[PDB]
RNA sequence: GGAUCACC
RNA sequence: GGAUCACC
RNA sequence: GGAUCACC
RNA sequence: GGAUCACC
């Protein structure tokens, strides 16, 4: 295995899928961008840390970008109008046993789920009333 | 619409699924628990507001209990051995239409969907390699 | 060659054994545990470095958990009553060609080999007598 | 029995094995020196303390010497060119098993097998990736 | 995936043919070393970092040595008499897609293709005339 | 004889090579142009100088620009959106024989060779990982 | 808390 | 700028 | 961390 | 070290 492998962050299905893959590793963050300009690229970035003697820290950081084309100096460069970020910390106890963890997993994918709560919310510029 | 409904967190399959319901509502922020006692429960939060002129941010966060070997009912000490925390908080610029919102949330399903790069090493106590 | 693999860390002669798999590799340095939680976990690290002009320094280290008496995913503390902690750096001149190394390698195979004064001390609750 | 005893370091095969001795006890640092002039021989050193109330820590020290004939002064001397020096400290707490401690020795034994991990790297002046 | 994997640096026909191995990635900086002696090795290291608000700046070297041996009072040491080192700093804006960078790419291969200007002056000890 | 021509710094199959051309040899600095507009050219220098008692160096500059139009006011001009600069320093002893050079080539021309490390991270707008 | 997002 | 080359 | 390795 | 790149 490596786990350190490209995905489809936004599955368009199948067509205008946003597929991130990986870029660099360099300081123990690994990273993962669109295929676009550095300026356009959709971006993932997750490390973990041993927070303290018994946590274990998973820092998860992507930005979304609306891009654009903005004309600077009477010269046409691709940019992005404006970036969405998305910030998780994951504390685990280092007791958690690998089905301890998988809940953890599942909690987070439920939670996202369509037509659940949060993600109705979000998507309607909305909140939960 | 309203959407502080109960929902499902963990879907194990139609059964033994875990169940969160509304359980608070005080200061906007919406509040689901599952059917434990507090020190055990599934619990997640979810609040709006402008962080800035420019933006609103979301802040979700989630309380998984450590299941190996728990004592349903029982007073577990100490508790930061028995509990992971997630904290998520998503920045959305207020030039982000609905549409721009569904991605943002397409994104976030895709990040965590099974399979892929981050749900695998969460759910293998590992880091990336 | 890519040695960053799967290996057997504790040979119990094919029935439970113990394998220790790639987990992390965080700023080059390679890590492996076993399939448990943290606490319980087998783990092994290793990284080299040019400790000095003259030299080039590996630091293996390796943490085995206390079985005897074990609650397999249960929350045991003290920590430090729970756990093994082997901490090896092996300094070898820049001078040293690959034969020199594999010599190297040897001499730390026959220290620890089964019956010699070392490994019989340390297995006996030991010193030497 | 006493296991301060004469052993094989290096395994040569029967012919040019290396086999060290013990040769002193001063100050509780059991010592092991191969059949050489002090400035060309191998050395191993092994002490074991109370490193707190609850572990115990062995102390192991092993010289590989790379012998050379140096001409000091117009007069030819048995000498060493460099010394590859590996350090390891195990600790282990005053509640292990014998068993426990066979667990570490073995773990100790996989670590170093021919054809894992580690012993290829240091073999082949590479590290691990 | 990963691409700090081992290459031929020297392609001598398919014999005598140089291969750079992984060695370590601590700070940032990829490190590449050939094998035997760490004294006679080849080495290739890059970094890549934003050098500025709109540029992202790869630094390369590597060092070619000139295997010799050392002789000193009767002592012989494997030793590089003499290194050439290559710096090279690639400045690329944030703007430039994955296809500006292939031709970046394909930029740096035409300057050193055999028979060039450059990689012809070089070999023979000349500059340009 | 002369190695002060033109060459194809850019291969593009057979058409669409960027081929460079000759245009100073100012104070010992070699300088290649592209042709059309100054602006939006190409741009290679060499120079080679004795850096110390044993040493020459070679300092070879490439510059790949972004080809665009700037429109200000209503006039149009030739322009280059950006450029990315090469900037890369070999340093030779004197003591290197003409096959010293040679092989310090090679080891140049395979550290840019199509799927290796170095050519891959660039062209993907990638660092190591 | 906040951001322009591995930062303050 | 220079290096003994991630230093100066 | 480091070594010349029971040392700093 | 940085650049607008033989400059700083």
């Amino acid at each position: 295995a490596s786990n350190f492998t490209q995905f489809v962050l936004v599955d368009n299905g199948g067509t205008g899928d946003v597929t991130v893959a990986p870029s660099n590793f360099a300081n123990g963050v690994a990273e993962w961008i669109s295929s676009n300009s550095r300026s356009q690229a959709y971006k993932v970035t997750c490390s973990v840390r041993q927070s303290s003697a018994q946590n274990r820290k998973y820092t998860i950081k992507v930005e979304v970008p609306k891009v654009a084309t903005q004309t600077v100096g009477g010269v046409e460069l691709p940019v992005a109008a404006w970036r969405s970020y998305l910030n998780m910390e994951l504390t685990i106890p280092i007791f958690a046993t690998n089905s301890d963890c998988e809940l953890i997993v599942k909690a987070m994918q439920g939670l996202l789920k369509d037509g659940n709560p949060i993600p109705s919310a979000i998507a309607a510029n909305s909140g939960i009333y």
